[PDB]
């Protein structure tokens, strides 16, 4: 469920990799 602060929180930061500026308007918009 939607929740972040100390457990879920925990996670999420594997769909960084791919949650990344890997989105859709900023996606490949900045140098990095």
């Amino acid at each position: 469920p939607p929740l972040s602060q100390e457990t879920f929180s925990d996670l999420w930061k594997l769909l960084k990799k791919w949650k990344m500026r890997r989105n859709q308007f900023w996606v490949k918009v900045q140098r990095g």
